[PDB]
């Protein structure tokens, strides 16, 4: 294996907070660190936790293709890979998640037979599901950029979500730094309006980019984006999120081959589990307390952890060598060189806690760290799931 | 305002590395802590960080419906917020991402006049776009739930993504603690076959939970998911990626009225922006060094930052405000009770600096932190970042 590794990591959106541990680690690890930041308090950030960064933001310029910069930014990266380095690159968000430079030098140093890794990160949507009480599972999501939507003529689904990044720049991909002039916002309007109607809901989100500052989260009629001091509000961080105009019914042969009947229930489409999306026009009040609820409530004053539950029980040493595998990229690195040899140096370990970490298969780490009792081996990874349709037919 | 408040936490999906720095602060600063995750590294992690948890999956049982399971665990967070307490619910990935008892908690604390919010975390599908390398904004992504998709006849894009949650407990809703015997799995396997055909791929996607595991990336057939040796790998923390069949052509009218148009330049709809996507069913070798790309690199060398380009130009004691901000609750708690004198008590601010934090205006912030040079008074100003895709392949 060759000298030279690149990992690309995220910030998250809102300032400093959104960064994952990992992420962190590893700017901190690196020879170098590359990074593309929106906000300053985040710059200022980064550069306490290496000596040796540069901004990717200034390879930009006015008149000049984001493409070409798009090649020298990846370039820049891969030079210092060929040369044996650790390098980092650091975007805005989540690194893959409407990103053009990540990709590139990613695929370059694999195909050239280096080390190259994605970590994930918080993006933008994540935020929208969050700050608008959404959950993507229900009713389903579609994802677009706004320009490829119009151009390329995608679909919606009106029984779904809808969102639509980079709904400030229709048709623009010239860079400029005193920003856009979204002078082709009426062609994006006059798509919603055939799709949705002239008074469907669209709402226009800006997640805090501060932790002291409270989101965007604005209703309109699609009729009033045409209204020019409404469209002038919606900017380069600007996302649109669309609710769905009605609730699809149940398909009869599925729910046969799926045995979820014993005769017609009445589970009506319109039967909704609380709570209801509050951004959807003409969606009824669902009750949070029914007689069901009230009653598994009663039930919480007898309640002891079925007999089948397995307790924590671990210890001091193998909390901390799990928690140092995931927080230390060199000892992760040395322990995949060597399970054994790593295992051996690690102090204060029993021998069940020595044994696991020799092997390193789940189920082994599970034993040493989980009480396992003897009526669930008898008849063990747990098993949870979101319910939505099938909770509420039988 | 009433006393008590509610924020519910991810967990992301590596164990502990992919934890949020703010899920971090608000688990430490909480009364108490009440969680549900799927490895026990990540348990005993939060464990040391709080003196006060409880685990939410002792709540679950054998042939106890699920529903009752999340009214449950719902009422036992609110009943503390009810007494006045700063409570955090803890869960695996996102915690708004296919989770059922986080919404009801947060509807009921925020109905009844209590402080709520969600923070973002990692999800599934986030780690699955960095583990295959793609991007949902080219060509679009569309994301259901497995049983949802069937049941209600969801309609596929094969011009797009399609990411599918849950494809091991296909039509099952009990709970078992031996768990899903996924017997309604060629139910999925045969609508596949109707939309996409017997030879196109699937992917079959599980993040690696542990740091030192490796992700499981393996390419199927439809057709090879009716094998048994092939099914029986589908468990309960799997995914599938099912890649486009094809490229969407543009409309001509649109581009007219984009302004894309001058002469018609024969931009293919087949032509793409290196990297394609390797696990498209023929998809061409694509050039990572065209002509363009050469001469791009060639400029490097005699390259100095553009006049409008901001420099950072701040000090350590503004620099640790912030970072402050970031990760201290209570800090924060204290600085949105009262801007001027949270930033009045700050030391060794310079003049500026206090009086952008009296404001809390970004751009009073960003015009204290950067030097914003005088070629740059547009404002009466963030990066203006984008993704290209079609456009960039067409003008
Ligand atoms: C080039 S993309 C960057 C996306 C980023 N990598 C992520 O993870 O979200 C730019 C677009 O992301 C979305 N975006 C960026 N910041 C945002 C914010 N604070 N709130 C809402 N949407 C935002 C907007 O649609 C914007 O046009
Ligand atoms: C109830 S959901 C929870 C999702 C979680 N909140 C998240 O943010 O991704 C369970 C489903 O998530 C997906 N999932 C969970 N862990 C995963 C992993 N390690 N790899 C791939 N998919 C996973 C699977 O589709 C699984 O059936």
């Amino acid at each position: 294996t060759k000298a030279g590794s690149l990992t690309i990591v995220g910030t998250g959106i809102e300032s400093i907070g959104q960064m994952t541990l990992q992420a962190l680690s590893y700017i901190e690890a690196a020879a170098k660190v590359f990074y593309c930041v929106i906000d300053p308090a985040t710059e200022a950030f980064i550069l306490t936790k290496n000596k040796n960064c540069v901004d990717l933001y200034q390879y930009y310029d006015n008149g000049k293709s984001r493409l070409n910069t798009f090649t020298q930014m990846s370039e820049l990266m891969v030079r210092e890979v060929r040369k044996g380095l650790d390098v980092v690159g650091v975007f805005y968000g989540h690194p893959g998640v409407f990103v053009n430079p990540s990709h590139r030098a990613l695929a370059i140093a694999k195909s050239e037979g280096y080390r190259a890794r994605m970590l994930p990160g918080v993006s933008a949507e994540d935020c929208l599901f969050a700050d608008l009480c959404i959950d993507p599972s229900n009713p389903g999501c579609l994802t677009y950029e706004a320009s490829d939507f119009l151009i390329r003529d995608r679909p919606v689904s009106i029984h779904s979500h809808l969102v639509l990044f980079q709904v400030g720049c229709v048709g623009i991909a010239d860079f400029n730094f005193t920003g856009f002039d979204n002078n082709k916002f009426g062609v994006l309007v006059d798509r919603l309006e055939q799709e949705y109607g002239a008074e469907h809901p669209v709402v226009h989100y800006i997640a805090a980019m501060m932790p002291h500052q409270d989101p965007v989260t604005d209703k309109y009629t699609v009729a009033q984006l045409r209204e020019p001091e409404i469209a002038k509000r919606v900017g380069g961080v600007s996302t649109f999120y669309i609710p769905p105009k009605a609730r699809k019914a149940s398909n009869l042969d599925i729910i046969r081959r799926l045995e979820l009947l014993p005769a017609g229930q009445v589970p009506d489409k319109k039967a909704r589990i609380y709570p209801a999306n509050q951004w959807e026009p003409d969606v009824p009040e669902v009750e949070p307390y029914r007689p069901s609820d009230q009653a598994a409530i009663a039930q919480l004053a007898d309640h002891a952890p079925p007999e089948q539950y397995q307790p924590l029980a671990t210890s001091k040493a193998m909390s901390d060598v799990m928690t140092k595998l995931a927080l230390d990229p060199k000892a992760l690195a040395d322990y995949k060189a060597d399970h054994r040899a790593f295992a051996q140096s690690v102090p204060d370990l029993t021998p069940q806690e020595r044994a696991a970490l020799e092997l390193g298969d789940s189920w082994a780490i599970r034993c040493a760290m989980k009480n396992m009792p003897s009526s669930l081996l008898d008849a063990g990874f747990p098993w949870v799931i979101v319910v939505g349709v099938i909770g509420v037919i039988g």
